[PDB]
C-alpha cells in the first residue's frame, strides 16, 4: 500500500465523465473538473486538462497521467500552506498518507476547519485526534471513506486497506 493505491481504491476509476459523492462532474480517478452544473463546462475542463478534443471519454493513460499531477498537487498544497507543513512534516509516511488523501478529497483550505484535528496529530494523541475527525461534514456525508483514513491516522497503520 501507498498513497496511490489508497485513492485509486477510495476514488474508483471511471473512463467517462461522472458525477462525484457532491454531484460534481469528475473523471478518472477522482480527477475533478468543475463544480458548475454545465456538462459542456466539465467537458471543456476536461479537454483543457488533458489537451486534447475528447468526446467526454479518456484512456486508462490519460486518468493515470492526471492522477499523478493531482497528487502531486495535493503534496506540494499542504508543503505551500503555513498551516499544514508543520503538521504534515510530524507524520510518519503512512499518516503522511491520509493527510495527502484529505487534501485530495477536500482541497487545501477545504480542511481549513480540521484546526483541532490538527493540534491534535502534532501532539500524536492519536485516539483524541480521530475522534474529532469524525464530528465533521466529511464524516457524516462520506462515513466509510472518512472511517478509513481515520483508521490510518489513528494507528499509523494500512489495515484498513486490507482485502481491499
Ligand atoms: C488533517 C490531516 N492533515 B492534512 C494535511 C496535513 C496534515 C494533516
Ligand atoms: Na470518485
Amino acid at each position: 500500500m501507498n498513497i496511490f493505491e489508497m485513492l485509486r481504491i477510495d476514488e474508483g476509476l471511471r473512463l467517462k465523465i461522472y458525477k462525484d459523492t457532491e454531484g460534481y462532474y469528475t473523471i478518472g480517478i477522482g480527477h475533478l473538473l468543475t463544480k458548475s452544473p454545465s456538462l459542456n463546462a466539465a467537458k471543456s475542463e476536461l479537454d483543457k486538462a488533458i489537451g486534447r478534443n475528447t468526446n467526454g471519454v479518456i484512456t486508462k493513460d490519460e486518468a493515470e497521467k492526471l492522477f499523478n499531477q493531482d497528487v502531486d498537487a495535493a503534496v506540494r498544497g499542504i508543503l505551500r500552506n503555513a498551516k499544514l507543513k508543520p503538521v504534515y512534516d510530524s507524520l510518519d509516511a503512512v499518516r503522511r498518507a491520509a493527510a495527502i488523501n484529505m487534501v485530495f478529497q477536500m482541497g487545501e483550505t477545504g480542511v481549513a476547519g480540521f484546526t483541532n484535528s490538527l493540534r491534535m496529530l502534532q501532539q500524536k494523541r492519536w485516539d483524541e485526534a480521530a475522534v474529532n475527525l469524525a464530528k465533521s461534514r466529511w464524516y457524516n456525508q462520506t462515513p466509510n471513506r472518512a472511517k478509513r483514513v481515520i483508521t490510518t491516522f489513528r494507528t499509523g497503520t494500512w489495515d484498513a486497506y486490507k482485502n481491499l
